[PDB]
């Protein structure tokens, strides 16, 4: 019966201006002094740093030497720029997060690729930040294939609940959230609202496939049932 509902950020919820790039270059430049060269889909805030740099030459233990520094300027800079402008919601969105939160059996999370400051500032400018009350992010990964084991231990501690595989849903809009939602044999659901076609992303074998989440009481009967 409780359900736990983990829901990727960029290409579901919402998303971001050119700029989101720009910050991270700007960031690795101010660290580094290169911006490396330089898509980032579904892949994690600590995979990319590394990805873009060693690019360029760098080793991964030059990376490393300076990377909490890279991830606190990118952080910072990021929650100077960005502007609720820079934010778009996706179809239904907000919908429903207000369907899911209400209903006392549903335990909301994320589940992204994103630093939790950075991910969280992105949910706070249109104002869904609140129905989030744990995840896991960046912070906790470089492989987002670790992130739903962390989350499931997570959400156990906080509600005693022992979610079985048939109680835990996964959304996102890449074959990665569909992928890492194979590591606990939870129910997948694809929604193709980022770079990724129904055609493209079927191929992945999700449980489940949505254009979009206009239709919000159908998308709810698909995540409770
Ligand atoms: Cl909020
Ligand atoms: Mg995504
Ligand atoms: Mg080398």
């Amino acid at each position: 019966s409780r359900t736990l509902v983990l829901f990727d950020i960029d290409g579901t919820l919402l998303k971001v201006e050119s700029m989101n790039r720009r910050v991270l270059a700007d960031a690795l430049i101010e660290v580094y002094g290169t911006e490396g060269s330089t898509d980032f889909s579904g892949k994690m805030d600590g995979a990319i740093i590394y990805e873009v740099l060693s690019n360029v030459g760098l080793e991964r233990a030059e990376i490393a030497d300076k990377f909490d520094k890279a991830k606190e300027t990118y952080i910072a800079l990021f929650r100077e720029r960005a502007r609720r402008e820079d934010i778009t919601l996706l179809e239904g969105v907000r919908e429903l997060l207000d369907a899911l939160s209400s209903r006392s059996d549903v335990l909301l999370g994320l589940l992204t690729g994103n630093f939790e400051a950075s991910g969280r500032h992105k949910l706070k400018l249109p104002g869904i930040d609140h129905y989030f009350p744990f995840g896991a992010f960046a912070d906790d990964a470089l492989d987002r294939n670790e992130l739903p084991h962390i989350a499931l231990e997570r959400a156990r501690r906080m509600t005693g609940a022992n979610y079985s595989p048939s109680q835990i849903v996964i959304i996102g809009d890449t074959e990665h959230d569909i992928r890492c939602a194979r590591e606990l044999d939870a129910r997948s659901i694809a929604v193709a609202t980022g770079n990724f076609t129904m055609e493209e992303l079927a191929r992945h074998k999700p449980g489940t496939l949505f254009k979009n989440f206009a239709e919000t009481d159908e998308v709810l009967a698909s995540i409770l049932t």
